[PDB]
């Protein structure tokens, strides 16, 4: 397995979800961003792995379940299977990665994103290992029931820039945002 990491797009006052929609209005080229780092794998012949809780999953439209070219796993404890069109399921995070360890998925998985919600994304963000977070910062408040946890800039380094990630300002429906990458490793 390659790299671990989280996807989020974030309001300004940490808003990442509203009723399990969107705070703000859909961000065509900022979707695009997300499909992209997800979907593209280094290493020939596997796919990455995408890692959701439960309400993540059925927050997504049915016709963007399971997310295409990426092996979709969701977490929870009252499902008993993976709900119709995911792939896998496990109980814990810690679980779900000891599986990418079994026979069934050591030689199938590159990278692992975490799609979240916010539960998945703190117990992610304090696990001791090498961790990125790539985080759009939305520039503008949200109303929001849901948010991101609380980055630990002792820990997290926003990088200089990254590879396929553009560095200035974006701006769809009026609104402005830009991408950022974080990287601890403890
Ligand atoms: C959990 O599945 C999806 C989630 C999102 C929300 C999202 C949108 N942007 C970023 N940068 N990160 C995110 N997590 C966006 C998606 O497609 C644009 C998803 O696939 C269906
Ligand atoms: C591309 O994936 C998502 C798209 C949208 C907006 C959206 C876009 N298209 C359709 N048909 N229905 C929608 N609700 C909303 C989402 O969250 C509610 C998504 O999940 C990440």
């Amino acid at each position: 397995v390659g790299s671990l990491n989280c996807i989020v797009a974030v309001s300004q006052n940490m808003g990442i979800g509203k009723n399990g929609d969107l705070p703000w209005p859909p961000l065509r080229n900022e979707f695009r961003y997300f499909s992209r780092m997800t979907t593209t794998s280094s290493v020939e012949g596997k796919q990455n792995l995408v890692i959701m809780g439960k309400k993540t999953w059925f927050s997504i439209p049915e016709k963007f379940r399971p997310l295409k070219g990426r092996i979709n796993l969701v977490l929870s404890r009252e499902l008993k299977e993976p709900p119709q069109g995911a792939h896998f399921l496990s109980r814990s995070l810690d679980d779900a990665l000891k599986l990418t360890e079994q026979p069934e998925l050591a030689n199938k998985v590159d990278m692992v994103w975490i799609v979240g919600g916010s539960s998945v994304y703190k117990e992610a963000m304090n696990h001791p290992g090498h961790l990125k977070l790539f985080v759009t910062r939305i520039m503008q408040d949200f109303e929001s029931d849901t948010f991101f946890p609380e980055i630990d800039l002792e820990k997290y380094k926003l990088l200089p820039e990254y590879p396929g990630v553009l560095s200035d300002v974006q701006e769809e429906k009026g609104i402005k945002y830009k991408f950022e990458v974080y990287e601890k490793n403890d």
